[PDB]
């Protein structure tokens, strides 16, 4: 068993936020991988729930998340599965990095969960929470 302070390797990290994940984490995200078998840990089935008080209220957002072989130290892809109308998500649902703090300026102390709390937060930013929203359950 092995001990060190500091940065682990991309594949300790990826085990400590699956463990965190599979313990069900903040409130209202889930997160965990896309399927069970895959070795490299990189893609990412998460939930958002919507905000209340807001146009977001009482849904529920699935979304992907996927890490690169560069994750931690890069930031990772994020994707609304769910259809969504935020100003840091594109036509097709993807998350514009540079509308996003913690994208734009990552930091290889964020994680997957940092970045779904973020996309909660941003809810409730005045550009969002009046927002005009797709069907909910509408999928891209």
């Amino acid at each position: 068993n092995l001990y060190f302070q500091g940065i682990v390797p991309r594949s300790f990290r990826l085990l400590d936020e699956l463990e965190r994940g599979q313990k069900g984490v903040s409130e209202g995200v889930s997160f965990g991988l896309e399927s069970a078998d895959d070795i490299t840990l990189s893609n990412w089935s998460c939930t958002i729930f919507g905000q209340p008080g807001t146009v977001f209220e009482n849904r529920i957002y699935s979304l992907t998340i996927f890490c690169d072989d560069n994750y931690p130290d890069s930031p990772p892809t994020v994707k609304f599965d769910t259809k969504i109308e935020m100003s840091c998500v594109d036509n097709c649902g993807r998350v514009i990095k540079n509308n996003l703090h913690i994208l734009k300026n990552w930091n290889r102390n964020y994680t997957i969960e940092t970045i779904l709390i973020s996309l909660r937060q941003e809810m409730l930013s005045s550009a969002n929470k009046r927002l005009p929203q797709p069907n909910e359950g509408e999928v891209y």
